[PDB]
């Protein structure tokens, strides 16, 4: 009786704190994702840009003087875009899960 309604007070409490924690929670994630766009945009830009000279360096490199240190820019580029791409990757799988988490709840 009396202690029934100490246990439905603390289960109250309990039940108040969960609920603003898991929507805090949910509110982090979502700057996250938010975050992980603006990122994930720019690095688009840039990818598409380095690309493209990467790509150049390894066209032009038979036929420049310095053909030894084209070739070796255009192969440095193209690990820093393999790295780019990673970064990316996960950047899509941040969006990806907060959009999946965000349908499940509705």
């Amino acid at each position: 009786a009396a202690s029934l309604v100490g246990e439905l007070q603390a289960l109250d409490a309990e039940y108040q704190n969960l609920a603003n924690q898991e929507e805090a929670r949910f509110n982090e994630e979502r700057a996250q994702a938010d975050a992980a766009r603006q990122a994930l945009a720019q690095n688009e830009q840039v990818y598409n840009e380095l690309s493209q000279r990467a790509q150049r360096l390894q066209a032009e490199a038979n036929t420049r003087f310095y053909k030894s240190q084209y070739q070796e820019a255009a192969s440095k580029y193209e690990d820093a875009l393999k790295k780019l791409e990673a970064e990316m990757e996960q950047q899509k799988a941040v969006i990806s899960d907060f959009e999946k988490i965000q349908a499940l709840r509705a």
